[PDB]
RNA sequence: AUAUUUU
């Protein structure tokens, strides 16, 4: 039982580690502004706000307790534990012709999941092809699923595996794997 | 409707 309590605290880190990582910071308006307010500080009371987070749990000692056994070590809380921060010492990377180039790189394009598959079932999914560091899951203008997603691994390692795995099914149902500049070269 | 939500 003791074991479900550090299975959410392990959730709850990676969560609030997306937020503030470098991939979804640097496009995140709403954080990006909150970051500018208290020197990187945000109170535990707006994290709250965040439906992933809040999903998890809302209660402020819980959140900070996982926290401080974070693995990752990308976050900091504060003295009187009320909010929290991207350390200094852990500066977003400049966005430089190779980032980009690396980030494209290590992007995947995959099809074939059904309409109402969660952002949950793709991640679960993914946990045993390697290192993801992002999931985009394609929708239409008005927020439909589409059924495909683009993915970012950890490396252009892992992501060249990936797509050089041919038998790929999701609930045994076959999926169409392509390097996500491919797929846009096609169409 | 910055009432932004993997905010």
């Amino acid at each position: 039982d003791n074991e479900k309590m550090a299975a959410l605290e392990a959730k709850i880190c990676h969560q609030i580690e997306y937020y503030f990582g470098d991939f979804n910071l640097p496009r995140d308006k709403f954080l990006k502004e909150q970051i500018k307010l208290d020197e990187g500080w945000v109170p535990l009371e707006i994290m709250i706000k965040f439906n992933r987070l809040n999903r998890l749990t809302t209660d402020f000692n819980v959140i900070v307790e996982a926290l401080s056994k974070s693995k990752a070590e990308l976050m900091e809380i504060s003295e009187d534990k009320t909010k929290i921060r991207r350390s200094p010492s852990k500066p977003l990377p400049e966005v430089t012709d190779e980032y980009k180039n690396d980030v494209k790189n290590r992007s995947v394009y995959i099809k074939g999941f059904p309409t109402d598959a969660t952002l949950d079932d793709i991640k679960e999914w993914l946990e045993d092809k390697g290192q993801v560091l992002n999931i985009q899951m394609r929708r239409t203008l008005h927020k439909a699923f589409k059924g495909s997603i683009f993915v970012v691994f950890d490396s252009i390692e892992s992501a060249k595996k990936f797509v050089e795995t041919p038998g790929q099914k999701y609930k045994e149902t076959d999926l169409l794997i392509l390097f996500k500049d491919d797929y846009f070269a096609k169409k």
